[PDB]
RNA sequence: GGUCUAGAGGACAGAAACGGGUGUGCCAAUGGCCACUUUCCAGGUGGCAAAGCCCGUUGAGCUGAAGUGGCACCAGAA
């Protein structure tokens, strides 16, 4: 069962007497839920936090005043009851109403309908509370004096109107979601404290004073105004400073800092730290232990994640405006106020919805009416809905491009909404759910485990499936019962998605070439045959000559304005007293990426200051940008540019990540410029374009998994048999010598991979597509066919080429086009096939990582086959390595084993998600026996060995 | 055609006025004017109004016929 909430808009222009009754109805259920929810917070009688400690444990006295007042209100003069039975039944009824407060389970259906009418183990609390004269603990909101409107009179026989049943139930669900929220937040904060405590007791044992001296250093920074990003180049500094003396002039310490920048300006920063680290006070940090600051930089990241987390949740009462709660409805046949969806009551595409119980006002009185048909504004989403049964005004057919047979569905609930509208949830029934099957017939071959849908295979029942479901070659959604196919998707930066289709067939087949295939563990007759592999590109990821020129000029103006602020922030330092602000920033500023207008004015104020004094210059140049940043803001906010009419290929940015980074880089610039709510119109536009990318990228992967192709004028065609298991990449927080930073250093990529996963699970619930993930660590570094690792390179027709010549001094020799050059983020993947240097195996980098996930799927791959973290032990005398048991499968093959060495770079063996570094070394291996004959090689030595193979040859073929 | 395997939509560099509708947003797609926010910039706030918007109907245009919009959507809440 898959629900789809179709939000639509009502038109009430011809009937103001119903709109005013709808806004009033919104205030009735909101003030009602607020009345029923506040009572639950008092019955909770705990801390009850907020944005602070307001109403902190003070509900005990506020409940008693609200509880004692009802004893004299209901004619009770027998057993009064001490202040214990008051608080006893208070917490006892609360844990009885919402079972999520103690860790139990309870659905809000038979809870609100059970406790409302009596109040307006279970039988003991309801009876002992009714003994204390509190038989009427709650008068309903509609019949009391709180509701200013005149509802329909409660009929003789019915206890409570359905309106208050919707308020009392909605208040229970809000408190259920609260206790599960407060507990989960406290549990995550408990694991974060454990992460800090156990990391603190492993690295800072004998170094108790060094931690306190770092807190001296960090407090010295903020009062005068330490992560891994700010320590880039620490070992280079500590190596050259060890050749110096403490009682040396400070210029000598500064001399070594400016030298290490000549090697790599890309990875260096924070000159103020090393200047304050060279002080005679903070020398025990880098002299007593040459790696303490690096060990502490990870400890600061744990506190960074710890500070951005609470140990309690924030409680907010449902206000009718600030924190609104929407008036719910029920499907035609429920037990509360229902609604009926009317198909084509005002026209061909003019729908309407009649409400069985509503409100209407004219001047100042509001009364309850019946059967209020309201037309509905047209929508493309409603075009996919067709009525299935005129006698059942709930059953409906759901249209979708990825299916030629319309799904049978049923209308769900409804709730009237506003923006700071009527949400009609449509329960769409999948094809397998309509056949009477809970899980699809192919859901037994795989086993999605855990939260991230870890896809594991049951090879025993695989042979039985192909014999029951042979390949008849049916295209589209009709072929879900035909054969078995798995599509591996690798979300990338340049190409939005690189996919590869593998079918399972026996023996062999096939104008005369032989298709690629992957061996499947267990069965020796069937083998995963590669069917097709293509690049799925959203509009905006195609690179041409004219498109680059458009992208360069739209960024060059922001390139000039953003780098200008960096020079203005260097000038504001020269107007201070500290040497780091005045002295160091002065000598620095005393190749044309600036605005020539502001560049000329900046050099003028500099030369005038070369001969509070800078405070005038720092505020005269700031006004100059105000002229430039305004003429540029209005040029972006209201300037007219060409826009796509119809369907146009070769788009500028489109749905690419470049368009998302552009919208973000503007928000990050306006936030950094004004601070020398915020941009509500731009921020909401960034989230919309980001939300639009996730929805479009999740549908294109699914439409490809089903075999539909959008061809040109614009029509989806079922061109391939459908896949049955969308194999995604496993997502993890840590990265260790795997992806080139851009596709991971960009904290946007993690949002993309997280957002695509959530949207894929939702959209694939209708098509019965199994969404699973495979471990993606080092999926782009190793080859899929040969299994040998390699460096990422690309061709040549430059950000990467100029740095490639600085490394290898290739300014003299020329080169012909289409020569392989490693960049780190290479467009193509290269790998050695044999021991012959010069002979390599080239393949698209993003597609090789996708096909690598497939090889991991049919072979039950584990990272223990490649990577392994060991500890330095002393087993049987020698100083051998001891592997670490991360995961049950890693432990099976390396339990009793132990790794020894004679050189330190090559290791031989003799018989969570947290990582502590540098305590011992990590080693990896090559499956093809090419690099180091397939032995366990140290991490740094192994990748340099691979780089020496590929990058060694293709450069030796350039100089010669 | 050059280069690269996975042999596919292959892959990187190349080259030649009237009548209706305005669910939520994307696709070079971030609204304008005025007032105020101490003063110009960013951000915010309030007020104002005309429409901008697509879609349908042709005589326009020759890029006699053709074509002047494509795409996706599962909501909600601190």
């Amino acid at each position: 069962m898959a629900v789809k909430s179709i939000k639509v808009k009502l038109r009430l222009d011809d009937m103001p007497e119903i709109r005013a009754g709808l806004w009033k109805l919104h205030k009735e259920v909101n003030a009602g839920v607020r009345y029923y929810t506040e009572w639950l917070s008092l019955l909770r009688q705990e801390n009850l936090y907020r944005r602070c400690d307001k109403t902190a444990e003070e509900c005990k006295a506020e409940l008693l005043e609200r509880l004692r007042a009802r004893q004299v209100e209901n004619g009770h003069r027998g057993p009064a009851g001490s202040d214990d039975e008051l608080l006893q039944l208070a917490r006892q009824l609360y844990e009885l109403l919402v079972p999520q407060a103690i860790g139990a389970k309870g659905d809000a259906q038979q809870i609100a309908r059970k406790f409302l009418s009596p109040l307006a183990r279970t039988a003991d609390v309801l009876r002992a509370l009714a003994d204390f004269g509190l038989k009427p603990l709650m008068r309903v909101y509609t019949d009391s004096e709180m509701s200013s409107v005149e509802w329909k009179p409660l009929r003789k026989g019915q206890a409570v109107r359905t309106w208050d049943r919707d308020m009392f139930q909605q208040a229970i669900e809000r408190m259920m979601s609260w206790e599960s929220w407060n507990q989960r937040v406290g549990q995550e904060y408990a694991k974060l404290v454990e992460q800090k405590n156990r990391f603190e007791q492993k690295n800072f044992v004998g170094q108790e004073h060094l931690v306190h001296l770092v807190n001296q250093l960090q407090q010295d920074m903020k009062e005068a105004s330490v992560t891994g990003r700010a320590l880039r180049g620490s070992d280079k500094v500590f190596e050259k400073w060890g050749k110096l003396a403490p009682d040396a002039p400070f210029d000598l310490y500064d001399a070594e800092i400016k030298n290490v920048q000549r090697r790599n300006t890309r990875r260096f920063g924070s000159h103020d730290l090393f200047a304050k680290l060279a002080e005679p006070e903070y020398q025990a940090l880098w002299r007593e232990d040459a790696s303490f600051l690096t060990r502490y930089a990870v400890y600061n990241s744990i506190l960074r994640k710890l500070n951005h987390a609470k140990m309690f949740a924030t409680f907010t009462l449902p206000d009718a405006t600030a924190h609104p709660i929407w008036t719910r409805f029920d499907k035609l046949g429920g037990n509360l106020h229902q609604y009926t969806f009317l198909f084509n009551e005002f026209g061909e595409r003019r729908h309407a919805i009649r409400f069985h119980k509503l409100l209407k006002v004219e001047n100042g009185v509001a009364r309850e009416v019946d059967d209020v048909t309201v037309p509905i504004s047209m929508s493309e989403q409603l075009d996919n809905l067709l009525p299935r049964d005129p006698n059942e005004p709930i059953a409906l057919y759901f249209r979708d491009y990825g299916a030629e047979q319309h799904f049978t569905g049923e209308f769900g609930g409804a709730k009237i909404q506003c923006r700071r509208y009527l949400n009609v949830s449509v329960r769409v029934q999948s094809q397998s759910e309509a056949r009477g099957e809970r899980r699809p017939p192919y859901a037994a071959v795989f086993r999605l485990v855990g939260d991230n849908h870890r896809a594991f295979v049951h090879f025993d029942k695989l042979s039985d499936y192909l014999a029951e479901h042979p390949d008849d070659g049916k295209l589209g959604s009709e072929g879900l019962l035909s054969g078995l196919r798995v599509m591996s998707v690798d979300l990338g930066l340049r190409t939005s998605a690189s996919i590869s289709v593998f079918r399972v067939a026996r023996k062999d087949e096939l104008k005369g070439r032989v298709p690629f295939f992957f061996p499947i563990k267990g069965n020796d007759n069937l083998v995963a045959v590669h069917e097709r592999s293509q690049l799925l590109k959203l509009p905006g990821e195609t690179e041409s000559k004219d498109l680059r020129a458009i992208r360069e000029e739209r960024q060059r103006t922001l390139r000039q304005l953003r780098t200008q602020l960096a020079y203005l922030r260097l000038l504001v330092r020269c107007g201070s007293e500290d040497v780091g602000r005045r002295e160091r920033s002065w000598a620095k500023l005393i190749a044309n990426h600036m605005t020539p207008d502001w560049r000329e004015a900046f050099e003028n104020e500099l030369q005038k200051l070369k001969s509070d004094a800078v405070y005038e210059s720092v505020r005269r140049v700031w006004r100059h940008m105000g002229k430039q940043v305004r003429d540029w803001r209005k040029d972006v906010r209201s300037g007219e540019r060409p826009k796509i009419r119809g369907y146009a290929k070769d788009v500028v940015g489109g749905n690419s990540i470049e368009q998302i980074e552009y919208l973000e880089r503007q928000y990050k610039f306006l936030k950094s410029w004004s601070f020398f709510r915020f941009a509500i119109t731009l921020r909401e536009h960034i989230d919309h374009a980001k939300e639009d990318r996730l929805k479009k990228l999740a549908d294109r992967i699914i439409m490809e998994a089903l075999g539909y192709v959008y061809a040109l004028k614009g029509k989806w065609v079922a061109k391939y048999p459908p896949c049955q298991l969308i194999l995604l990449a496993e997502l993890s927080e840590y990265q260790f010598n795997n992806d080139r930073p851009p596709s991971e250093n960009n904290q946007l990529m993690q949002w993309s991979h997280r957002g695509v996963f959530q949207e894929l699970i939702n959209q694939a619930q209708v098509h019965d597509l199994l969404v699973g993930t495979m471990y993606a660590a080092f999926s782009s570094r190793f080859d899929a066919r040969t299994g040998a690792p390699g460096i990422r390179c690309r061709r040549v027709p430059p950000w990467w080429l100029n740095k490639f010549v600085v490394e290898h001094t290739l300014d003299a020799c020329p080169l012909r086009a289409d020569d392989l050059i490693p960049t780190g983020e290479g467009e193509i993947f290269v790998s050695p096939f044999s021991a012959e240097e010069g002979d390599f195996h080239q393949i698209h980098a993003d597609l090789n990582a996708a096909q690598n996930l497939q090889q991991r799927l049919w072979s039950d791959f584990d990272i223990s086959q490649i990577r392994l973290r060991c500890d330095w032990g002393e087993v049987d005398g020698e100083l051998v390595l001891i592997p670490r048991l991360t995961g049950k499968r890693t432990a099976d093959s390396y339990s009793n084993k132990v790794f020894y060495t004679n050189t330190g770079v090559t290791y031989y063996e003799r018989e969570e998600a947290d990582e502590a570094r540098e305590k011992s070394v990590v080693l990896m291996r090559d499956p093809s026996g090419i690099i180091n004959r397939g032995n366990w090689t140290r991490q740094k030595e192994f990748w340099s060995m691979v780089n020496q193979r590929i990058e060694g040859y293709l450069v030796k073929q350039i100089r010669s």
